[PDB]
């Protein structure tokens, strides 16, 4: 049939799709799940490379799908996979504990840790059939 | 098979393309056709609709297929088809006679007159396969 | 011949420092009293008006000079007076009890509690020369 | 008798406010015009240096003086001065042409340029008594 639904950008074997409006972490969360998707999880170098690319265009914050509940706890995906050490590293006030958790964002090609209650850009995947 | 080619959005009964510099209107003209593709060519509010929540994360101007002689010829997309009054309002300085035309793009969900020779992002459009 | 020194901000009959980096309760108070001050002392609404203000660009979590043992005991300043309660709503987990006691913090505008020996900014504040 | 009113912070021989708020540019100067003062200009190392330090808390973005009509004109301050030379560089997309002018933001301690229709923080300096 067909790799990705209408107003989706097909890239590999995942559908992404960039939020209209800017949101908190737990309405970016919200709005995915009910496209039949999660937030942005990047699982290589590659993947990493073509969300920088797709956001060269954008100074604004986008909400990835890590996230934790204090620097006790370790960088989770929304499906309970751990970050590779590799791929990037959490830059900017990783050390503060935030009443409703730190979730990570991209700016500028660059992953940073944030209060989850901030409104930000989202950006959702989901596999391509 | 598919309605899109990689790197593309689907919508509608187009695939649309952001381009990867900015350039001036003939360069970004050239760089479609290179796509097998035409600048962007917006028909209806629905398709307005579309191209500012695609541009919605970005404060960059974006080229399209809109483009005159002059302020005294009308405003016409590239293949030779007229704009349709009702879907929006070309703002800045339209009174503007430029040496290679005037050209139009649209920020942040605005459509803006501009010199064919300044550089900028443009959006390209070709038919998806359905 | 001045209300407060260099990097300070004045505000009433007080000057407030924000630390520069994060400490534990004990840490925090210690720093302020090595710049001849305290930790915030909220004693009127004007003042926490003041703070959330002077706090709005910062998303991140700001000691006070407010503390307790545990629950059972009363929330109390370092020197030993209570805290108005009309002033604000301490939120969090308050019926928690920390070996270290439980400090209280403002983020956000808001005032929550927590253990104090977690890392967190501070705001110092010393009388103000007048 | 006193060199900064209430609010602002006393450095060198001039007084700082952040804004409470985020507006675009336009408003963010006038803000500052109504409190007697001008927005952010930075004229050393050191100015440079204790404004980092005073963000060092925020991620946000935070609105200077500095701005220009298009990418052919010179960035200058709002009094016409220029920017001087060995300060800093204004990164980001500093080759885009928007309507109502580029303005430049420091963000993470590094200056960008911007669309001046953003809504951004800002910081109003003014000479101390
Ligand atoms: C979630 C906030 C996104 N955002 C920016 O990240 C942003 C970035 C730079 C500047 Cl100067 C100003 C900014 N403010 C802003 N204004 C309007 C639309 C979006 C933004
Ligand atoms: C001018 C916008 C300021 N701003 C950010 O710059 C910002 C920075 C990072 C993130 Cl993740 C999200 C952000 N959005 C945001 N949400 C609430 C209050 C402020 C902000």
């Amino acid at each position: 049939h067909m790799p990705c639904p209408q107003d989706w950008i097909w890239h590999g074997e995942n559908c992404y799709l960039f939020s209209s409006g800017s949101f908190n972490w737990e309405k970016s969360q919200e709005k995915c799940l009910s496209l039949d998707a999660k937030l942005l999880k990047i699982n290589s170098t590659a993947d990493l490379d073509f969300i920088q690319q797709a956001i060269s265009y954008s100074s604004f914050p986008f909400w990835m799908g890590l996230s934790r509940r204090n620097p006790s706890y370790p960088w989770l995906w929304e499906d309970g996979s751990p970050l590779m050490p590799h791929l990037f590293r959490v830059r900017g006030a990783v050390s503060q504990t935030y009443p409703s958790g730190t979730c990570a964002y991209i700016q500028r090609g660059a992953v940073y840790a944030e209060n989850c209650i901030l409104a930000a850009f989202s950006i959702c995947q989901k596999k391509a059939n």
